[PDB]
């Protein structure tokens, strides 16, 4: 009944059902709602063992795995709260050379990109937003825009 990725899940804090999709790492309380070619934006963020450590931002990334990834937790925490839209920190914020078209990657089919990004992109429908997707080249939060 629920569409790829997507399973049901308990709350550890407060018993309520929840939803969450081991394809894009997206998780939610609302139960949730193939075509050649998806148009994502993303925010990446880098790390010491990140295929290529460097990139806009700094020469040299040194941060540890563990906190990029409490980076990428908050960045998600502050685009669902409202608090920052996604375009906006991924301006600012993205390891990515797309920060300065506000993470925007334009369109892409299967096959074009590291597979768990593919992947990711293609189970998010548009306008969804994916949690924190690990790859070579370090953490991203992925928006599917068409
Ligand atoms: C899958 C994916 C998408 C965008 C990306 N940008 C980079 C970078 O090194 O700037 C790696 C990467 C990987």
């Amino acid at each position: 009944k629920l569409p790829p990725g997507w399973e049901k899940a308990m709350s550890r804090s407060s018993g309520r059902v929840y939803y969450f999709n081991h394809i894009t790492n997206a998780s939610q309380w609302e139960r949730p709602s193939e075509p050649a070619r998806v148009r994502c934006s993303h925010l990446l963020v880098k790390h010491s063992q990140s295929r290529r450590p460097s990139s806009w931002r700094q020469e040299k990334i040194t941060r540890t795995k563990e906190e990029a990834l409490e980076l990428i937790n908050g960045y998600i925490q502050k685009i669902k709260s409202g608090e920052e839209d996604f375009e906006s920190l991924a301006s600012q914020f993205s390891d990515c050379s797309s920060a300065k078209a506000r993470g925007d990657l334009g369109a892409f089919s299967r096959g074009q990109m590291q597979k768990p990004f593919e992947d990711a992109s293609f189970a998010l429908r548009t306008g969804e937003m994916s949690g924190p997707v690990f790859t070579d080249s370090g953490i991203h939060i992925i928006l599917r825009t068409e």
